[PDB]
């Protein structure tokens, strides 16, 4: 099964899901580096503005609901969520599983107010999970009904015209439609965790990054590409890029002209292309570009760590294989 995601700013990728009977529809984001299932509930104070903005799962509308009611509290990065457990069957591209999903009803504002979406779908391991919540493509793969126990992703780049579809999450496999080439493998250095073993970051002719190795945390769920503060002071500086409050911007006349960046992996290089990796809004040296690239200190026991999102998954189609804890890359299409 595949799911047409939708892009938003490159920043933003989700699809759809239905919980409850009848379905009552929901944008989530396919996140690998989560483990929870979570949308925003009807039982929301309309005191956080976040829940005006967005789609609520009400309960007393669902025949086939099943309370729980156990709270739970989802640290993100970028944001944190609270709420109580539920179960409920959910549609996701076509299979039903019946699943136990976070009823969210403390969401703040900043950062949530800027969310096209509304919940999330954890696709990592249960050994993530919080509140050991069986994760929903355990459930999937309990059915038996799915030619491979993997799923993939495809990033799309954000066009302009209402007719692209702005990604695709196949569950059960990898559409070749969207990659060429064939498949790179990397084993999981664990199994529990979309992380993996990376030999170096180099920028141009100097490996001056992750020397002596790192770990890499392959995030479907992030938007852009991450290091520890140490790590992208260093890449950042070995650009010209300056610092802000969230990013790092370089005069935008300067972006097309920046150099590559090649995370080693597996054994073989993936590079990005100042393309690739810069919003070019403008061409001019009297303006501010946005590097798709973003300091991070993720915590332990996953931290300190790189993460490849959106930013790099654009870039290189990944595919996820739960069977055998290894995660695979081909160029994307
Ligand atoms: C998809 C859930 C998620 N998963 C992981 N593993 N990390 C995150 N930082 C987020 C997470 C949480 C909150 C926001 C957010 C991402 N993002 C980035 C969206 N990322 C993708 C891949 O779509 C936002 O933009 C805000 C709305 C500010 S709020
Ligand atoms: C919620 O689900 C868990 C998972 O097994 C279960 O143990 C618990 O009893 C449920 N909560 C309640 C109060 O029903």
């Amino acid at each position: 099964s595949s799911v047409i995601l939708t892009n938003y700013m490159d920043t933003q990728y989700y699809g759809e899901i239905g919980i409850g009977t009848p379905p009552q529809t929901f944008k989530v984001v396919f996140d690998t580096g989560s483990s929870n299932v979570w949308v925003p509930s009807s039982k929301c104070s309309r005191l956080y503005t976040a829940c005006v903005y967005h789609k609520l799962f009400d309960a007393s509308d669902s025949s086939s609901y099943k309370h729980n009611g156990t709270e739970l509290t989802l640290r993100y990065s970028t944001g944190t969520v609270s709420g109580f457990l539920s179960q409920d069957i959910i549609t996701v591209g076509g299979i039903t599983v019946t699943q136990m999903f976070g009823e969210v009803t403390e969401m703040p504002a900043l950062p949530f107010m800027l969310a096209e979406f509304d919940g999330v779908v954890g696709m990592g391991f249960i050994e993530q999970a919080i509140g050991r919540v069986t994760p929903i493509f355990d459930n999937i793969i309990s059915q038996g009904v799915l030619k491979e126990d993997v799923f993939s992703f495809y990033y799309n780049r954000d066009s302009e015209n209402s007719q692209s579809l702005g990604g695709q999450i196949v569950l059960g496999g990898s559409d070749p439609q969207h990659y060429e080439g064939n498949f790179h493998y990397i084993n999981l250095i664990k199994t529990g965790v979309w992380q993996i073993q990376m030999k170096g970051v180099s920028v141009g002719s100097s490996t001056l990054l992750c020397e002596d190795g790192c770990l890499a945390l392959v995030d479907t769920g992030a938007s852009y590409i991450s290091g520890s503060t140490s790590s992208i002071e260093k890449l950042m500086e070995a650009l010209g890029a300056k610092k802000r409050l969230f990013d790092y911007v370089v005069k935008c006349n300067e972006g097309p002209t920046l150099p590559d960046i090649s995370f080693h992996l597996g054994g073989k290089e993936y590079t990005l292309t100042s393309a690739d990796y810069v919003f070019q809004e403008s061409y001019s040296s009297k303006k501010l570009c946005t590097l798709a690239i973003h300091a991070m200190d993720i915590p332990p026991p996953t931290g300190p760590t790189w993460a490849l999102g959106a930013t790099f998954i654009r870039k290189f189609y990944t595919e996820f294989d739960r069977r055998n804890n290894r995660i695979g890359f081909a160029l994307a299409r």
